[PDB]
């Protein structure tokens, strides 16, 4: 009843151009089996959405990568939020919701916006820049590590570490094995910085530690939650912003509309998140035999959710392969959905918004003017290099 496919969604050939394979995956059926990795797969919006919102059946505590924590040792101590199910999940999540709260963004918006503006003005002086290294990477590094309350020394370990985490959700392919075989320095740096003495008061980390007082988390839980932010909070935004600049680079009409109404800044980023889906895929593990899309999946089975595919499903979206900054993007799963839906989404959207706002106000044109290079990661989709010429407004 279930189609078996030999598509490797973690192959380089797939990353280079996933969309035809994603159509094949959608059109093959509501549930596919990927013989390559002995996992179930879901590529349509409906089923991906269904799986995300059924955490009691499709659990996270056996890992949200290919590896089953019930079968193998996790490569690092499990995340107390990402790789946990309710109820253990519930209370750490609340802490992160409050640390990264509506109230908190107020405290950082002026600086994040100022940092975005200064960067765009800086890049306009050079004229020809790499929209990755000089913008997508430089800007988040200039605000987010500080917002964490991180010291200056050692931050070069941050992106490599994030690169690793997202590779480690993947299968035991060369990317993962290669990523993990060189994690010691990154782990040591990040893990050391999660300790309270190393985190500046006022920053997200110290704020996380401050919450041990409420009974919501113990002191020994705080560093891993600090660790979560240092895992998820930087490289994602890099690829989201990079995605957004690339989209604006490829859809000049939409750049022009953005220029004509900078208050479209927040949704053009949101649309970019849908359109590129910086986080491409996650797994769940079935806790029981279960019917999904008329397909019966056994207990203890891995189910691969194609978030990017769900976000390009024509069953749900009109003209999905088109970037439209006034689209109603609500319901996209680029940030997930349900109890694990991105707890850092406000930081990401703030960063993206104020940068796209700066671009909208300061830049007249963005033209690709060099070889474009894709960055390969088992979970993250984004570019290694995007040479562009910025024309000032
Ligand atoms: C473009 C930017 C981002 C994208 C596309 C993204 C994507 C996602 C997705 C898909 C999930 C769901 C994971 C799952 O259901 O298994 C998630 C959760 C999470 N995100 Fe992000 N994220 C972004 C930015 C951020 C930021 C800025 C932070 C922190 C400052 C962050 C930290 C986290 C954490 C800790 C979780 C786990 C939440 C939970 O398990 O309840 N992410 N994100
Ligand atoms: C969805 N992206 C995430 C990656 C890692 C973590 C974590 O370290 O908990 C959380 C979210
Ligand atoms: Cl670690």
């Amino acid at each position: 009843t279930i189609p078996h496919l030999a598509i490797d969604p973690f192959s380089l050939d797939f990353f280079d151009d996933p969309y035809p394979d994603q159509q094949t995956l959608r059109d093959a059926g509501p549930v596919v089996y990927l013989d390559k990795w002995n996992v179930y797969g879901v590529a349509r919006y409906a089923e991906v959405h269904a799986v995300l919102n059924d955490p009691t059946t499709f659990c996270s505590s056996r890992g949200v990568g290919l590896s089953d924590f019930k079968k193998e040792k996790p490569w690092r101590p499990p995340s107390l939020i990402l790789e946990a199910d309710p109820p253990a999940h519930t209370r750490p999540r609340a802490v992160l919701s409050k640390v990264l709260s509506p109230a908190t963004m107020k405290t950082i918006r002026d600086g994040f916006a100022a940092a975005a503006d200064a960067k765009v003005d800086e890049l306009l002086q050079r004229g020809c820049i790499d929209a990755i290294a000089d913008l997508a990477e430089a800007y988040p590094l200039s605000v987010f590590p500080d917002a964490m309350g991180l010291k200056q020394e050692g931050r070069e370990h941050l992106l490599p570490y994030a690169g690793l985490v997202f590779n480690a959700f993947g299968p035991p392919n060369e990317l993962r094995q290669t990523a993990i075989e060189r994690s010691a320095p990154h782990q040591a740096y990040v893990n050391e910085q999660c300790q309270r003495p190393n985190l500046a008061p006022g920053g997200f980390g110290a704020c996380i530690h401050a919450f041990t007082d409420t009974g919501e988390i113990t002191p020994d839980e705080a560093p891993l939650l600090v660790r979560s932010l240092l895992s998820a909070g930087l490289d994602t935004t890099v690829n989201g912003i990079g995605a957004a600049v690339y989209c604006l680079a490829r859809f000049p009409g939409e750049l022009q509309r953005l220029r004509s109404d900078p208050t479209l800044a927040r949704n053009a980023f949101e649309e970019a998140v849908r359109f590129e889906s910086p986080v491409q895929t996650f797994f769940r593990t079935t806790t029981r035999e279960v019917e999904l899309g008329g397909a019966v999946i056994g207990e203890g089975e891995k189910v691969l959710m194609f978030l990017g595919s769900a976000n390009r499903d024509p069953r749900r979206w009109s003209d999905p392969d088109l970037y439209d900054i006034t689209r109603k993007t609500s319901g996209h799963v680029g940030f997930g959905s349900g109890v694990h839906m991105c707890v850092g989404q406000l930081v990401a959207r703030l960063e993206g918004e104020v940068m796209l706002s700066a671009l909208a106000r300061k830049v007249a044109a963005i033209d690709i003017d060099g070889p474009v290079k894709r960055r390969f990661n088992n979970t993250l989709r984004g570019l290694e290099s995007l040479p562009v010429k910025l024309t000032p407004a």
